[PDB]
């Protein structure tokens, strides 16, 4: 798909067996999903962005569908304002930039 | 241009009549540009991250040339780690998400 910017690039993911809405963002090197239960091992860590840091969980080798394209990454669990889809998976799925 | 995300999609922008190092960032809904002394005037605001919130001073009608490409819009000012062009400047010059 080609995605616009005039709104939020949102979409709709599915983890762990549960669907869920996550932002396409370029400018995040991880994906960070909100407080949620995911099966498997989890080593707490620290990420950092504007604003401060903050705490997350690191779950790793998680298997995510992004609009029907399968990817297996992974992905930090912890308080974010939204559901974000970094560059470890958009790489996985082919995601670029165009202009 | 098409750009892959191994890394972070850094290009070189120009604003103020300086030339600097900017992420595209397609999660982001406004441009937050690092600590400069823009002329004009201006209006306090708070913008949140990941981390929570930092005070920004609002430029409106701000020429900024993205990779030779030109735009004009808002851009916010503070004290940023990266400078971070968002949506509102990203839509001007024609970028796509595609995968
Ligand atoms: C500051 C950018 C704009 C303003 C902001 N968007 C982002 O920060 C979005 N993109 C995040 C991106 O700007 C930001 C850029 C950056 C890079 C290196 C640094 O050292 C510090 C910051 N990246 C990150 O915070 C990511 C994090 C998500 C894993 N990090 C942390 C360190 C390395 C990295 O890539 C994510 C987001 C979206 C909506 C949010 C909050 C966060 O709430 C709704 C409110 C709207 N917020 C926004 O639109």
């Amino acid at each position: 798909p080609q995605i616009t910017l005039w709104k939020r690039p949102l979409v709709t993911i599915r983890i762990g067996g549960q669907l869920k809405e996550a932002l396409l963002d370029t400018g995040a090197d991880d994906t960070v999903i909100e407080e949620m239960n995911l099966p498997g091992k989890w080593k707490p860590k620290m990420i950092g962005g504007i604003g401060g840091f903050i705490k997350v969980r690191q779950y790793d080798q998680i298997p995510v569908e992004i609009a029907g394209h399968k990817a297996i990454g992974t992905v930090l669990v912890g308080p974010t304002p939204v559901n974000i889809i970094g560059r470890n998976l958009l790489t996985q799925i082919g995601a670029t930039l165009n202009f």
